């Protein structure tokens, strides 16, 4: 129920944000931005690609890195190889925004996941607005109703949808939903702990063509190749990364894992 909390918080600083900028002009913003970049086409590009978070905290970690300038820590991602970009925007729990979301844009080249909780169509629009490629749906946190309407919507913007699970089950939902890129995360959202072995365990179970995703977790080259060896397309890597002194090093290392 950390996750109910979260959902509670998202859901009023929505309607907040919605009271000062209203769905038509968030509407507008959206489609007169540039179209996202093919988020597929660079997941499929050759190696385990590395999508690299900018988060300065979480529940399970509390505050972890100031970052001040999200731009900068973005361009050492890009420079150390990394294949996306994720930036969390979630204020009250990740001490994220949307104004990092715009920062990243603007610094780098690949494409930008916009990690929060999609609750409504305000929020993917805003995404989309905001310049991000990719947009994360928790299939945890929606209804299977809500989560295909999310799903459509997204993918109506031309971004491609991260559908994150933690369950069998929960990737069987997202593959009826319409999933082309389903990430497991190993943490549970609900009670926070690890779980490194859920991405073996699920990711055997889909279609070939679905682009497989390893989120949560890696401390360093090891947990990158156990990922891949269980069939991971992409690995994505926050607290290691964010708290590093060096992370265009500290990226390059990941891109470079098993060479
Ligand atoms: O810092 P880690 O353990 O490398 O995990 C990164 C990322 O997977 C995690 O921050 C995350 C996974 N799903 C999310 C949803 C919202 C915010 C954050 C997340
Ligand atoms: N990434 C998360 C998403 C939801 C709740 C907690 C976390 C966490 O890392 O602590």
């Amino acid at each position: 129920t950390v996750l109910d909390s979260i959902l509670e918080g998202v859901r009023a600083d929505v309607a907040a944000r919605e009271a000062s900028v209203s769905l038509s002009e968030i509407k507008a913003a959206a489609a007169a931005a540039p179209p996202p970049l093919d988020v597929m086409a660079a997941l499929r590009e050759p190696g385990i690609g590395v999508i690299a978070e900018v988060k300065r905290a979480s529940p399970s970690a509390g505050a972890l890195a100031t970052i001040a300038d999200p731009a900068k820590l973005a361009q050492a991602y890009q420079d150390g190889g990394a294949r996306i970009v994720s930036v969390v925007t979630e204020q009250r729990r990740f001490q994220g925004s949307l104004d990092d979301l715009d920062a990243v844009r603007a610094s780098v080249s690949i494409p930008v996941l916009r990690k929060d909780f999609v609750v409504q169509p305000y929020q993917i629009h805003e995404a989309r607005a905001h310049g991000a490629d990719m947009l994360l749906l928790i299939v945890a946190a929606l209804e299977q109703s809500v989560l295909v309407s999310m799903l459509d919507r997204t993918e109506s913007l031309g971004m491609t949808a991260l559908v994150e699970v933690h369950t069998e089950q929960e990737a069987d939902r997202a593959l009826k939903a319409g999933a082309k890129v389903i990430g497991v995360n190993a943490r549970d959202l609900m009670t926070l702990d690890v779980d490194r072995d859920c991405f073996a365990r699920i990711a055997p179970g889909l279609p070939s063509s679905v682009i497989r995703i390893a989120e949560s977790g890696v401390r360093g080259t090891a947990d990158l190749l156990a990922y891949a060896g269980a069939g991971a397309d992409a690995v994505l890597v926050g607290e290691g990364l964010v708290t590093s002194g060096d992370p265009r090093a500290a990226v390059a290392d990941l891109v470079t894992a098993g060479t």
